[PDB]
C-alpha cells in the first residue's frame, strides 16, 4: 500500500474499456481512483491498453522527463488515452473534468526491476 | 525586467513558419530562442498561428492550470504547433530535441491588461 | 424541415420586442417558435435587434466557434438579447425557463452564398 | 530495384563470416553491398547468421518497430552482428565506418506471404 507501479497503475491504467465513450467519464474515474479526495486533481491520463503494453514502452524511445531526469520513455505508436482536465468552473468537492478521448504518445518515467512505469510524464 | 507577456511570445511564439520544416527544427530554435542557456529545457512548445489568433485563446474555453490555478484557456481550434522534448542522451550543453510537428489545442495561462498569455500549460 | 438562415431566424430573432417582458419571456417563446415541442432546448437566446444588422456581424470580428470551427463572428457593438435557460421547475412538457435580459455583443457562425448567420454561439 | 525481403538480404546478411575479420570489415562491407553509392548511409547493421535463423525471427517475440508499427519481432537468441557506423571524419563520397562486432538481440520488420524480415530495426 502501495509500491510506485501499483501507484501508477492505479491513477493511470484503465484497460477495462476501449476507449472514452460519455463525457462523464473522468468525472466518474477521477472520484473511482480516490483522485478527488481532497483535491481536484488537475491534469490525469487513463491508459486504455494492456499493462503489458504500457510496461513495454519502457523499452522503447528514451527521453528527458519533464523535471530533467533521463528515465522516461515514449512509446513507438499511439495508444487509447483519456486525458482528464479539470474545468474551469469545478470546485472541490464537486470536481469537474472534461474528458477527451484520443490516441497519443504517452510518455513514462521507468524505473526498477521489473523495469516499469512510475510516473506519466505526457502525451504527445 | 521582462513582461511575462513577452517572455511567452519569446519562448512559445513562431508565427514564421505554417509548420517544422525538419527534424531539426527544435534543436535550432531551442538554441536560437535561448533556451538552453543555463540549462537544457526539458520541454517546450511553439505556436505557428498569428500572435492575435494565440491570444485570442485567452477569451475561449476556461480550464484548470496544471498547477490548480483556474486561469487557464485550451484554444476552440487546434493549431499548428511543434512540440520539442529533450532527448534521453542531451547532456548541458550539447542540448538535443525530439521534433513532434502535430495540429492540437494548445492551454495557455492568462493575465493582466490587456489579458494575454503568459504560460503555456499544455498540449492536447 | 428549413434552409440554414432559416433555422437560424426561426430560432433566435425577435424583431418584435425591445426586450425579454416577463420572467417568462423564454416560456412563450420557447413555445411559439416551436423549440419546447419535442424537449426543452436548454439554452436558446433571443437577439432583439435587425435581422440585417444580425446579418451584419457576419463581416466583423472573425473569432474560433467553440466547435473549433472558424467561421464565427463577433459583434463590435452590443444588442438587446433574451438568455433562456429553463427553471428547476421544469419537466417537459409543463416547460418553465430561466429568463434574462442584457445587451450582449453576440457571436454568430456564418456560411453559404449569400454569407449569414446559420448558428448562434455565444454572448459576450 | 529489388524487392523488400530482397533488400533486406542484401544489406543486412553476412552469413559467409563469423564477425567482423577487422576495423575496416564496415569500410568494405559498406563498399561491397554498394550501400555508399549516393551517400554515406548513416548506420547498417550485418548479421553473422543463417537466413533462415534471420527469418524465423519473424515468428518470435513480437514488439513495436520504432515508426510505431507493429510488424516488429525480437530474437529470442542473442546473434553475431557488426554494428557500422559513420565514423565522423566520414565524408562523401569518402565515407568512413567504425566497425563493432557483437552478440545481440536483433529487432526486425516482417511483412508478406511468407512473412519474411524486410527492414532492420534495433539491436538490443
Ligand atoms: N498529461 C498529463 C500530465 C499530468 N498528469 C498527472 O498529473 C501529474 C503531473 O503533475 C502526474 O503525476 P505522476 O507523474 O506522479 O503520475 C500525472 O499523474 C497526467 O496524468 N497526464
Ligand atoms: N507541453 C508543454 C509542457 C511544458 N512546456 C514548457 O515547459 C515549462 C515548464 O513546464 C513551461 O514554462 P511556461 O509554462 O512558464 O512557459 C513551458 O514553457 C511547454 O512548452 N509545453
Ligand atoms: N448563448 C447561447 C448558447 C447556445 N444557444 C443554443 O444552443 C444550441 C446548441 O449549442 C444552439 O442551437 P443552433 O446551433 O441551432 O443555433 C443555439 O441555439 C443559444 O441560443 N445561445
Ligand atoms: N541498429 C540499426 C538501426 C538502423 N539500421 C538501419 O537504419 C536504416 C534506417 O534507420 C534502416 O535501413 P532499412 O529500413 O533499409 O533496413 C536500417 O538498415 C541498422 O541497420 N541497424
Amino acid at each position: 500500500k502501495e509500491t510506485a507501479a501499483a501507484h501508477f497503475e492505479h491513477q493511470h491504467m484503465d484497460s477495462s474499456t476501449s476507449a472514452a465513450s460519455s463525457s462523464n467519464y473522468c468525472n466518474q474515474m477521477m472520484k473511482s481512483r480516490n483522485l478527488t479526495k481532497d483535491r481536484c486533481k488537475p491534469v490525469n491520463t487513463f491508459v486504455h491498453e494492456s499493462l503489458a503494453d504500457v510496461q513495454a514502452v519502457c523499452s522503447q524511445k528514451n527521453v528527458a522527463c519533464k523535471n530533467g531526469q533521463t528515465n522516461c520513455y515514449q512509446s513507438y505508436s499511439t495508444m487509447s488515452i483519456t486525458d482528464c482536465r479539470e474545468t474551469g468552473s469545478s470546485k472541490y468537492p464537486n470536481c469537474a473534468y472534461k474528458t477527451t478521448q484520443a490516441n497519443k504518445h504517452i510518455i513514462v518515467a521507468c524505473e526498477g526491476n521489473p523495469y516499469v512505469p512510475v510516473h506519466f510524464d505526457a502525451s504527445v
